[PDB]
Order: structure tokens, then C-alpha cells, then sequence
């Protein structure tokens, strides 16, 4: 019942590295993955395992951080924009699933004061 996974792995287009997409690895990227909240936004919502009813009639646009962390790694995104859009999405998603003061709900706010945190300090 899962759909199969973000795509990761950039086959057909071009690759650079910017100073940038550095900082969205090295520092932003890093410093949530080792947050204690992380795990939950690891790798894709298994919406059987996780028993989350409609999940992916809800969210059509699933993201996550392995998914993130991998774009990253394999040179998936071009301009920073993309990775800090995805960002965005695994945010948003979770609060469109869920409700105010549901515990996943208060994890993710957390995290995503700690991102808006670093990305106030994205270089150029
Ligand atoms: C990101 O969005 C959502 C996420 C989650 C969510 C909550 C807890 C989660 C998770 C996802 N993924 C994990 C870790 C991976 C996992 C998934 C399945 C079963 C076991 C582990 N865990 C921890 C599980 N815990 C610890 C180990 O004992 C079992 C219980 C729930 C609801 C809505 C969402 O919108």
C-alpha cells in the first residue's frame, strides 16, 4: 500500500557543488538528522506499519530527510531552492495530516524552528 519512494539518484542531468548546497548538507541537513526528534522524519512515512489511515490520499507530495540527505549526497539538486522546498514539504505534510498538539505535530515544529535557525545563516 506504500507508493515507492522520492526519487534520489540524478541519472540524466547535471551535477555542481555550490557553497550552498554545502551548507544545506554540512550544517542544516546534519544538524537536524541528529536531533533527537529526527527519527520519525528519517525515511518515508510507512503509512501500513505506522497504521495511518489515508495517509497517501492526503499527501501527494511525501518527503522526508533520508530522502533529503540522499538528494544531497548523490548531487540531486541543482539550486538550493529545491532541497530547501523539500524541506518545506516534509514540514507542511505533517501538519495537513496531523492535528495541533499531536506529538508528531510538536516534533516537527521543533525541527522546523531549528531549520529556519540555519537557514538564516545560508551563505552566498
Ligand atoms: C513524519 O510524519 C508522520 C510520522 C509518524 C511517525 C511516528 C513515529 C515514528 C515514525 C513516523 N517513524 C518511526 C521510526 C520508523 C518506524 C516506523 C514504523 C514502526 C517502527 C519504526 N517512528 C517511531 C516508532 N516508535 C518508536 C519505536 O517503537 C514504535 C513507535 C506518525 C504520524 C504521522 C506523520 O505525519
Amino acid at each position: 500500500m506504500n507508493p515507492p519512494p522520492p526519487e534520489t539518484s540524478n541519472p540524466n542531468k547535471p551535477k555542481r557543488q555550490t557553497n550552498q548546497l554545502q551548507y544545506l548538507l554540512r550544517v542544516v541537513l546534519k544538524t537536524l538528522w541528529k536531533h533527537q526528534f529526527a527519527w520519525p522524519f528519517q525515511q518515508p512515512v510507512d503509512a501500513v506499519k505506522l497504521n495511518l489511515p489515508d495517509y497517501y490520499k492526503i499527501i501527494k507530495t511525501p518527503m522526508d530527510m533520508g530522502t533529503i540527505k540522499k538528494r544531497l549526497e548523490n548531487n540531486y539538486y541543482w539550486n538550493a531552492q529545491e532541497c530547501i522546498q523539500d524541506f518545506n514539504t516534509m514540514f507542511t505534510n505533517c501538519y495537513i495530516y496531523n492535528k495541533p498538539g499531536d506529538d508528531i505535530v510538536l516534533m516537527a515544529e521543533a525541527l522546523e524552528k531549528l531549520f529556519l535557525q540555519k537557514i538564516n545563516e545560508l551563505p552566498t
